[PDB]
């Protein structure tokens, strides 16, 4: 399907334990597109302070669209040294690696594969 339908944790920042989810731009959409198949993916919401303390390169999700039955259309956009590679809307948050932190809310998006 070309847009799945799921719902991710929001996890404060001081909590998740796995903080980015590698080391080129290449892999850490790989695994966000992995671990969001695999049902693993979390999210941080950016907020002043946030990114510093996760790590690049970073995994935003961005809105594409302008909300069926209440997930936002949303893609991702690698980011490492100030240079983003893609192009999308807002941010709804950086996307991290979810490993049995406890959520304080979820996200109803709905991601382009």
């Amino acid at each position: 399907k070309t847009h799945v339908q799921l719902s991710l944790p929001v996890l404060q920042v001081r909590d998740v334990l796995v903080r980015g989810f590698g080391d080129s731009v290449e892999e850490v959409l790989s695994e966000a597109r992995q671990h969001l198949k695999d049902g693993t993916c979390g999210l941080v919401e950016v907020e002043k302070g946030v990114l510093p303390q996760l790590e690049q390169p970073y995994v935003f999700i961005k809105r594409s669209d302008a909300a069926p039955h209440g997930h936002v259309m949303v893609e991702l956009v690698a980011e490492l040294e100030g240079i983003q590679y893609g192009r999308s809307g807002e941010t709804l948050g950086v996307l991290v690696p979810h490993v049995g932190e406890i959520p304080v809310a979820y996200r109803k998006v709905l991601l382009r594969k």
